[PDB]
This record gives structure tokens, C-alpha cells and sequence, in this order.
């Protein structure tokens, strides 16, 4: 079969490849649309999680299962299934401590275009396919479904993290893909005020219409002192970080309440620090609490997220900027992530 | 001043009475706009919360400052403000302990019209203004910032309670105005089926505008076959108790999942006990975790719900079905909460004002 | 193989019974020493879990694999192994939300003279080994190492539902061996004042032993008046439920702070009714927290346990009272359950697996 | 009155001042044992909170109430009292949100020696005396409780925030008095194995006192690698930050797990930023939570913790190698703390 794969570091193309067969307990998935990620920019061109040899990219799919194994009781050829980018091992002593994310190691859970051969080929494969799969509904938008996949479920984590009260005021840095689910999921975790911190005009009109009540460019004035501006000198009570660099971690730490929460879903590639300013922490002691975590995947996430798209709780569909119809788009697509033209949100490769 | 009083139990009437004076951190508030709460009529013909004489009934307001005292300092005569129904003292070791629906004594962070003098009067007392006020403002619909004062902050409590995930299944129990704001609490918490449960039509249209996806009435079958067949006998997430009768409790211990959660909002004025059913908890180790709480007041929740409202996170008008002007319909108003006709959920009765 | 089984209601025996094979991911354990509880005296003379036909008893065991499927990885024949009694299918949507003890149905996580043949034979079955069982240290008694899989963390169950903060008052109502693990639970958690209720002078020293402040007897008076009498009317912070009848919980509610949590480990097998009192549950609204669960089990908990032992956060063998040689005894150990003497809190059968 | 205070930065001295006056809710104590604190070091002479003039240091006393304010209702002279170190302002906007040590600002809940004087005079004042104080036990040795008001709150907080669970295996990271209560508290959670890192062999037998199962020094190899070596490269469940310098920061991301939590409590007052281990915090995704927060104060969590220390819940004696007796040697003791021998780790004077 073939796969559209990072041969190594800086060095993309297509490859032939042994077709995976599916384990007593997996699935053998064609993927009927797919989306690129920047993740797997940061992956291919920085090196961000070592170096690869002719890994197949790509973990943002909705597909139809062609082959499973012996023991899989709830999947068959024929059904088209939503697959979260996080498949996890679920017998591991991480999974008993609640932390799927990590099992069997630190990112373990998220397979695809980390250490396993992504959706970017004619087939990929599904570990634990009763655990890890969901029904993909018969009405619904295939560009909706794939942005349950990684988008969704991302932004909503970071909303999840930051443990949001109804009311909250919070900041969302990066209003890229990802962060207008972080702003659509702190509005479902009842925030009041929502600033949204960004320089892209398209994500504006989306960052309004998912929550935001305000929208910052860090263009004209240092981030910080806007924030305390629009705060009359107060912060905010909740930062999600969803974009940007790693100098962001300072400034979310500077305009966060004391008590409040900072949550980041970015994924830290660069050779940047993340630095903690020592006087705006309180000196460690402000009860200024950072977490950042990978996004829940498995099958019981995938199907609670697709109830909340089939009953409009959020409209995917602003999302999808570019719909991209064969294979041949595929390599197109993913060099728009790393070029970003100023009108794209996330694209949706449509297999035939 | 005139009020409307709990004379006793099983009497209401009004009554003249000295208007209250402020304390060095408190504020004498007068009504713009009031409401009825059902709670009322549970304490007057219930005698749910002990006998009361000629108790001045009602909580839920919005009102102007007419006066505070020497060492408030956030307020002055002629601010606007939301009351919330809950005004706690906040010198007490339960708020250190994070309680403060419960300083100085269990409810005892709700005063009004459970101890102390309501709002259906000419003048009202707040106790620490500083602590307990938020600045009502001036574009607010006043019948929609009366829903703040209880209806919101109870009905959100009840979602806050049940601990729900993005994507949790939620029956809520009793579609009166308390579980319309369990319902649009639910989906601020992001809750995906939504299932209410009552037999009143008024509510039908309320509850799915405010976010429920099914809607069950017990009158065509006992309520937990129902949900059964709805969720293909798994049950739901979580439960939020919103009205009905001291049943209502089994019921949702019934159609609950194990490791569900169970959120009472629900004032229960008649009956000894509660019974838990033994096999549907799981004969105790089913980790069906059951909890109520009455509403958190004070001035941050009441500034924090403001925001929500004044960003449009809710839409609190569909309360509000039936509005009244003058202060003598407060009698009219209550009255209609005893009697429930087919089409009442709240009612407001706002004040005349030039 | 022989076990020791329950023939029908309020009828025990020994039967013949073929020996179990393992499974792919399973393990066939022999067990090295076993412990009855007070379940399963309920199971056989009271049906509170429905009816059984010749399933073997008893949940509590410390053993040696003898026999792993194919797949197992991290546990062969001759490791010796703690077992919990909950061991989950870890495979399920309950798993997902982190409610193993009840992975695929209500209570599933416990199999063991539940629904699946127990500890009182030759040989037992464990499901899934790698994620179910435990290495027991070689220096450790067996019988405190029994008392891992249920006392202990049924107990500690209890106190961590509980939610105890620094300082918190705890009352724990019924301090038999659970009520004894949810004292020493409840010390571990940071609790000041504890409370223990009971009559059984036996368990009086171990409470104080394992931490209780303060003995009250139901005997000689109401315990709410007697609790209110100790703490100047303010009540406490936590109650703990882990023996004694329904009315426990009704005691709980009006004994406990508004903002207060009642945590239930208390098996509630009986047709008695569970009554929360409305005036002092606030009418519904003081925020008295009632939660209630199952023992959580599998790999993760007992060795997270076993290293409590193993570094004396607590002394086990203050639970063992009795101890019996070989697998004759184990009929006289469970009957001692149902009797319940003086001097007994839990007894232990060591056996001596020979030709 | 006389009083032992902070002129300036670099700058110690005895001043006279006037006596403090209760306002209604306040009482004016006399101080009986008062301890010096390593974070008076920072303020003094790293200037880690701005400068001073002519502040009265110290916070950590015990003490008799010599006058009360006609709204005082559960206190009277000739009490002897337990004052916390954190005594809030408890009708502010943060005490509703439930963070009492950041009642109206940042850290403002401790206001001795922080921008209140201190408890090194003759007197003092305490805000809100039913609120903030507690009575002293008739028969708790003076040097033990004074160890409740800052040492005890302090170090339990540490393992409060860190969330530990039955078996919980976790590191302390720096052994003084901190540190110490930090092992007593996460052993009081519920902690199996608690390894203690430092080099000072008198806080080594203490903290095998308190319940460490394990010593590193860092005198014999970095310290990841000694916890890797330890835990068979599997790190720990949860790691508390009691001193030494920013980067115990990036050792504890190093060597906590995947879904961990690190909890600081030790005050940071040199450098511009604690710098996060990029790649040891899953480029950001490896839920490996930070926290890091101030004592609480007030009266209900003296009562409480003084009430585990009536209970015998911990013995609180060791924490003390140095008595003196007499208000002249205040001077002397602080600048202990300066000094640091290496058989120190907390020092009382008692007053006559
Ligand atoms: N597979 C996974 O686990 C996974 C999934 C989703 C996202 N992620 C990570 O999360 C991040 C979010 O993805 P995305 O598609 O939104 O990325 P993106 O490329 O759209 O960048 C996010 C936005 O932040 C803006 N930005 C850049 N610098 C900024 C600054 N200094 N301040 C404020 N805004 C700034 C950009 O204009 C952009 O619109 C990515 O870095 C990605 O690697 C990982
Ligand atoms: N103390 C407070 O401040 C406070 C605040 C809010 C609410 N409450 C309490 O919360 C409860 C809710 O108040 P409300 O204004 O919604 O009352 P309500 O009169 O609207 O009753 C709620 C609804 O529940 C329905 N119902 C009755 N029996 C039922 C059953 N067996 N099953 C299902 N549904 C049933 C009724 O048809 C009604 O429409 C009240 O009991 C009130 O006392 C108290
Ligand atoms: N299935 C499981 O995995 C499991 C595990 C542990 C416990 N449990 C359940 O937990 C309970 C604990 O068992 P145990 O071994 O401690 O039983 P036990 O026989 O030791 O009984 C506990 C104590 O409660 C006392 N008691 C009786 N009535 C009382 C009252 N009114 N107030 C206070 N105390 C009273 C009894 O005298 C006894 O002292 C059992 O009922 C059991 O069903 C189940
Ligand atoms: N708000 C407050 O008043 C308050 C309360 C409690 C604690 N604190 C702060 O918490 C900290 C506690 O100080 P303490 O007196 O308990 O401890 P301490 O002053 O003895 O310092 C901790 C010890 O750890 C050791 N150490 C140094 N570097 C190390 C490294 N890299 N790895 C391992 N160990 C190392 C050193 O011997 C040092 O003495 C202080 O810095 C203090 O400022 C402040
Ligand atoms: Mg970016
Ligand atoms: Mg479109
Ligand atoms: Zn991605
Ligand atoms: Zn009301
Ligand atoms: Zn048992
Ligand atoms: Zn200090």
C-alpha cells in the first residue's frame, strides 16, 4: 500500500509499505477524510520527538473498517468509525492510575504520527478496536467528524484542565484550531468573560462566533499590559495556553489571579524555554497552578464527544476552512500547515 | 412599612411594620422588581423550616440602596443592585471551611424569609453590603436579573454538584423554573443528552429551549422504565432533583450508572425520611454518590452570574412567563405559586418607577 | 479438586470440582493462606445476592502461580502473588470513566464467590494476571499479607471516600476488621479526633491501637446524644460506615457538620431500609455528602498497598486473631465468622500443600 | 516598645516604635516564644518582596493577648493564644473564591514580616482576633507549638497540594524544617515510600524520624539519576519542592511521572524564572502538574493542626535544636538562620 510518510528529519514523501494486519483484538481502517496537523510539522521539521524512518503521518481520520480480528465483538467490515488520535493500551498500570494518555509511557497513548504509522496511507491500523472506536453516525459531515478526533478533543481538555466555574473570566492564547475549541469549550464550562489573544483576521470572525468577548492582538501592545487594561488591574481567573511560543507560559503566569489555573494544550517543540517570571508565581507560593496535558482519545471519549456534536452542543463545520477531495491533496494540505496563508483554519482531505 | 407577611403558619397577609435600621456594614435596600419563590409556599403551609409570626416573606429581588452603613465602602444610597437570595455572615469558621450556605448554622446563609425579614416589603436589610451586593446594570431587563438572585444560582448549583464531563448523559427531575436552569446548567457544564422529566406543557418549549434533547412525562409510565428504554438499559450519568416529592430520590438512585452522581437542588418539606432503594444503590458499594446543597450567595457568585448573563451565556427571560406592575400584586403573585395554573413558571412583579 | 462451597442456601460442604484452566491472560493460582469474611456468611444463610449452586467460598487469598496463559507477561508459575479480591475485566466503557469496580455491571469487579468460583480451593482462577495480581515480598507474614486484599483496602476505601482534610473529627461506626482499617485509613489521612462505635471489647484495643481517640458503646445510649455529648453539640467532620445495620446511615447524616461527608463501606445485605433523615440532611440542602463503594482492586492498588506494609505505615497482624494449619480448617474458620466469639477479629488458614 | 526589624534592605537593628491599638475586631499580643524564619533572609537581604523601612520581622509566635477590642467576643486578656503566620482579611473577594492567603493581593493574607510588623517586639497586633487566633493547650510545651504557626501549616500544605494518595511514593526535595513537616505530611496522606534529599546529617535523622524511607544526598551524584536508581528508571507518584535553588524545578519534572504533581512550598527569592524541562514535560502534554502555594492561616487550621498535635498525630520536639531564653538573643537567632550550622534547623527564644 501507499503512505504518505516522513522519510527523516526535513524530508517528506510517498512510500510503498507492507499493509498492516489486524491482531486477535484490532482493526484495519481505510480512512475516508483525514486533516493535517501541526503537530507533525513540529514532528518532520524540528525533530521534536526524535528522529523517524519512513513513519507513515497523520492522526486526525474518520474511516471504514475493512478487516478485524477474531475477538473484536463490536466492529465489523462495513462500519464507518470516528478514530480518536489517542488510541490507547488500556491494560496498563497507567490506565489504572486514570492517566490513558500515558500508557505504557509519557504520550504512549497517542500512537499515530508519534511512533506508529498514521491515517496518511490506503489502510492504518486501530489497537484494541472495541476500546478505541466509535460509530461514525450516518448523518454526519465527514469534516465534522474529523474534527472530533484531535481538534475537539484538545480544545476541550484545555477547557477540562483549567477547571472552569460558571463565570470565570479566561484568556485563550492561540486562536488557531485548537484554541477556538479551547474558547467553544470554556464557554461549555459556563465562562463568563473570554479573551481570545491572536493576530489572524480569520480566526477573529471564527473566535467570536465559538465565545469570545474579546479579542486581543498582540500587535499593538505587550500582551500583558492589554489584559490588564481590559481587567482594570485584576487579572484573570483561567489561561488557556493553545498557541505560540514558549515565552507565552510567562505571560499567561503574569495575567493569571492568584489561585487561578493555567492549562496548556500547545505542543512545545522549539528551542525555546518555558520560563516561570519568579515575582508574578508569587514567589512560588501565589497558588498559580500550570498543568498541560495530551488530549483523552479511546472509545468512550470519542462516543461522548459525538453525542455533544449530534445534539449541536458545538458547530464543527467553522472549523474547515479548505476541503481538499484524493490522495494526491494530501501532501498539499500538510505543507499548509507549516506555510499557515492567512485565511486557513484547518483542512479536510475527502478519500473517494 | 407594608409587607408581605407569613402571619404564621398557614397564613399570609399584610402587615405594618418598623422599617429596618443598618448596621455599620449593612444596607437598608429598596424592591425595584420581586419574585415568588415555591419555597415560600413550602414554608408557609408546610411549616417546613419551624413557625414563624408575621415573618415579611420573599428573597429573590433586585433593589436600590436607600442606605448603609458608617463603615460600608463599596456602596452608597442610590446604587442598584442584585440581592442575591443567599447572604451569608462571612465571620464564621464554616466559611473557613469553604461553607458558606452553612455560617452560623446549617441554611443559615439563607436569611430571607427563613429567619429574617424578606424583600416583599417597602425596605429590606442586607448584611454586609460590602460582601453581599453586586451592582445590578443599567441596561439588565430587571425581570431578567431576578432570576439571578435564586433561579439561576440554584439551578447552575445543581449542575455545579453533579460534577458533570463534556458528554454526560443528565436527567433532570422536575422542569419547573429550578430545573430550567439545572437544564441550561447541564449544558454550560457540557452535558450531551439532556433528559427532563415533568408532565406541565408551559415547561415543554422552556426545557428544550434551554437544552434538553428528550423530554419524559411520568404520567405514560413509571419514569425509570422509561429512561431505561431511552438509554437501552444503561442508565444516565447523572441526576439533578429538581421537584417532585420525596420519591423522586429512588428514582434517580434507579436510573443512575454506577459511579453516577446524584444532585438534590430540591427542597424537601414533607416526609420523616428519604429512602435510598438498597439493590439500586448497589446495597451501598455501587458508588452512586447522592448530594444537595442550597445556593451559593454572596457578592461574587451574584457578579460572576452577572457576567454570564450579561455576555449572553444564558437567556433568563424564558423564565419568566407572567409579570406584574405595583408592589400590591406581590399577593396576586405569591398566591399564583400556591395554585400553579397550567402556564405559570415565574412570575415578576415589578415596581412602578418613572 | 476439592473446595469449599456453598451447596445451597444455609447449606456448606466440601465438593469435587473440576480444576480450573487459564485463559489466554489469566493466571491459575494455589492459594498459600486464605481469610473468611463476614460476607460470605451473609451470601450462604441470607441470600442477599440471589441464589448459588455449589460455588466455591472465599475472597480473601495470598498464593503461588502455578499456571499462566500464553500472554502473560509479568507473572509465571512459582511467583508467589498477592490477590485482590476485587480483580476487574479492565476492558470496558466503566474502565474509561475509572469505575473499575464495577466494569461490565454493578459490582462486577468482584468476582470471587460473587459469580465465579472463590479462594476455598485447591485452585483458583484470576482473570487477566498481569493486571490483577501482585508479587508478595518474601519476608512477609502471610497472614498480614491476607489482609491486604480486603480489610485494608476496603478500610482505606473508606477513609479515602471520606475526603478527610488535616485535622478533620472522624466517626467510624462498626470497627470490626473493616471499621479497624477505616480507623487506621482515617488516621492516614490526617484526622485528629476519631471516634470509634462499637460494643465488642475486643476491638476496642485494636481501635485504640490503630488510632481512635475515643470509644462510645450504642449499648449504654443513643449515639447521636453520646457523639453531640463529645463534640459540645457541633457534631463531626466525617463519618465512616463499616458495620452495624441500616439505621447506621440515618445516624450519619444527624451526626455529621453540614458540609459534612458520610462514606459507606458497609455491605447493606439485608431487607432493612436506608433512610436519609430530612430535617437533618437540611431538607436536602446542608451539603452532607453520601458517598458509598466497593473496594477498589487490581495490580496498581495492591501493590500500592503491599508498599504501605512493606515501609510499617500500618501493622496488619492486630487484625489476626486466629490462625489455623492446614485446609481441614477452613470450614471451623468460617463458622467462627457466623458465631463470631469474643476474642476473634479475623482468622487466617495457612495451608501446607503436600502428596 | 522595643522591636527587632528590618531598616532597610541589608539593614537590621533594634528601633523603638509605638505600642500597636486594637481596633474592634483586633487584639494586641505579647509574644511568650517566637521563632525566626529563613523567608525573613530572603525579604531582608535579597529584597524578594520590595523594600522595607523599619519593619518589625518575625512571624512565628506564640503568646499571651494583653488587650482585645470591644467586638472581640472569644478572646480576652490573659489568653494564651497560637497565632498562624497567615492571618487573612476574611471578608474580601478571595476568601469567597476560597483563597484566604490572597485576601486583597497577592501573599497579602501573611502580613507579619511581610508588610505588618512583625512578632519580634513586645507586643503586636493581630487582625480579626476571633478569626485568626486559636488557644494554646494548657500543657503543649511552647516550643512545640510555635512550630504549628508556620512550620507545621507550611510543610502539611506541601502535601495537601501534592494530592497524594494511599502509596503514593514521593520525594522532598531539601530537608530543614520545611522539608521535614513536608515528610511528616505526606506520610499523614497516606504515603508509601518518601525518599528525602539533602546533605545535612542532623535533618537526615530527623526525617527518618518523620517517616523517610530513603536519603539521597546530592554530594554523591545528581539527584535524577540517584531517584532513577532508586525506582528502576520508573521516577515517583509525587515530588515536594522545600528548598534548595530554582532548578529543584526542573529535578522534580525530571523525576516525577507521568500524571504527577509537584508541589511547592519553598520561597524563590533570587533569580528572574524557574525554568520547566521542555522535553521531561512531554514537550507540555504529559500531565505533570505544578503547584506551589502560601501557609493558610486563620483559626480553623491552628485548631485543626493543633488538635492533631494534642492527638499525638506528630511530635513536633525535633524540629527544634536551638532554645534561647530572653528577648535580647532575637538578634542572635535570626541571624542563625543566616548563618546556617549545620546542626541547625529551627530555632526558639523563649520570653520572660
Ligand atoms: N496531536 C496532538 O497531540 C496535538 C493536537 C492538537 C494540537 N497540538 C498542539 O497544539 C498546538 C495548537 O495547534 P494549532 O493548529 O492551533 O496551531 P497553529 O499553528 O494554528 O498556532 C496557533 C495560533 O497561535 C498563534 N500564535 C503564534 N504565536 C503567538 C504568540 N506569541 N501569541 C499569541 N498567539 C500566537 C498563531 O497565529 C496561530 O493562529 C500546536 O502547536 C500543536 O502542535 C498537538
Ligand atoms: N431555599 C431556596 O432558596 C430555594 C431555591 C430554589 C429552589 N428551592 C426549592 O427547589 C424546588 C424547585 O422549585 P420550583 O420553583 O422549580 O418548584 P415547582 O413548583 O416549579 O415544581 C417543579 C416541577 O416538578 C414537577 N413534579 C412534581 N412532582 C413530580 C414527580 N414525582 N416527578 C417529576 N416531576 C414532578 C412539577 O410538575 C413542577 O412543575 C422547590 O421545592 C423549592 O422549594 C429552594
Ligand atoms: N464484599 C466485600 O468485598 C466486602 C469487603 C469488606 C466489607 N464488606 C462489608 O462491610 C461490612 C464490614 O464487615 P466486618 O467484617 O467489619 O463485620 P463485623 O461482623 O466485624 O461487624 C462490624 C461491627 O459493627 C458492630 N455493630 C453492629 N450493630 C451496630 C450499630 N448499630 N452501631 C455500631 N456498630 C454496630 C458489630 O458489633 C461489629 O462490631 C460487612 O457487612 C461486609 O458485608 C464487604
Ligand atoms: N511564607 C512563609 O513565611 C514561609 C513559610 C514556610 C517556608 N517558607 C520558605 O520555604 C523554604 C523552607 O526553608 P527551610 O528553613 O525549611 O529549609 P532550609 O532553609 O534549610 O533550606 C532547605 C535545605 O535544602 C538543602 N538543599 C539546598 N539545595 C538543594 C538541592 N539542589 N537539592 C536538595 N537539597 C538542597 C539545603 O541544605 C537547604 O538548607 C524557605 O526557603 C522559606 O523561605 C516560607
Ligand atoms: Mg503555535
Ligand atoms: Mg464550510
Ligand atoms: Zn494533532
Ligand atoms: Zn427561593
Ligand atoms: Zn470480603
Ligand atoms: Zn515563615
Amino acid at each position: 500500500m501507499k503512505g504518505f510518510a516522513m522519510l527523516g528529519i526535513n524530508k517528506l514523501g510517498w512510500i510503498e509499505k507492507e499493509r498492516p494486519v489486524a491482531g486477535s483484538y484490532d482493526a484495519i481502517v481505510r480512512p475516508l477524510a483525514v486533516s493535517p496537523c501541526t503537530s507533525d510539522i513540529h514532528t518532520v521539521f524540528e525533530g521534536a520527538l526524535g528522529d523517524r524512518k519512513n513513519m507513515i503521518l497523520g492522526h486526525e481520520a474518520v474511516g471504514e473498517v475493512v478487516e478485524v480480528g477474531s475477538e473484536v465483538k463490536d466492529f465489523k467490515p462495513g462500519d464507518r468509525v470516528i478514530v480518536p488520535c489517542t488510541t490507547p493500551d488500556w491494560r496498563s498500570l497507567e490506565v489504572q492510575a486514570g492517566f490513558q494518555q500515558h500508557s505504557n509511557g509519557m504520550l504512549a497513548g497517542w500512537k499515530f504520527s508519534n511512533f506508529k504509522d498514521g491515517v496518511f496511507g490506503e489502510y492504518f491500523h486501530v489497537n484494541d478496536a472495541d476500546m478505541n472506536l466509535a460509530i461514525l453516525p450516518k448523518d454526519m459531515p465527514l469534516e465534522n467528524a474529523v474534527m472530533i478526533t484531535d481538534m475537539m478533543t484538545t480544545g476541550f481538555h484545555g477547557a477540562e484542565l483549567a477547571d472552569i466555574q460558571m463565570g470565570s473570566s479566561v484568556v485563550v492564547i492561540g486562536i488557531g484550531a485548537v484554541g477556538l475549541m479551547g474558547i467553544a469549550g470554556a464557554k461549555l464550562r459556563g465562562a463568563g468573560r473570554i479573551i481570545g489573544v491572536d493576530y489572524r483576521p480569520i480566526c477573529v470572525e471564527a473566535a467570536k462566533f465559538y465565545g469570545a468577548t474579546d479579542i486581543l492582538n498582540p500587535k499593538n501592545g505587550h500582551i500583558v499590559d492589554q489584559v490588564m487594561k481590559l481587567t482594570n488591574g485584576k487579572g484573570v481567573d483561567r489561561v488557556i495556553m493553545a498557541g505560540g511560543g514558549s515565552e507565552t507560559l510567562s505571560q499567561a503566569v503574569s495575567m493569571v489571579k492568584p489561585g487561578g489555573i493555567i492549562s496548556n494544550i500547545n505542543y512545545h517543540g522549539s528551542g525555546d524555554a518555558l520560563l516561570i517570571p519568579r515575582v508574578e508565581w508569587g514567589c512560588g507560593m501565589a497558588h498559580k497552578t500550570i498543568k498541560g496535558g495530551l488530549c483523552p482519545g479511546g472509545r468512550l471519549r470519542a462516543e461522548m464527544l459525538r453525542d455533544m456534536v449530534v445534539y449541536n452542543r458545538v458547530d464543527l463545520s467553522k472549523l474547515v476552512t479548505h476541503v481538499y477531495h484524493g490522495f494526491d491533496h494530501i501532501e498539499e494540505a500538510l505543507l499548509l500547515m507549516k506555510d499557515k496563508p492567512k485565511d486557513l483554519i484547518k483542512a479536510v482531505v475527502i478519500l473517494h
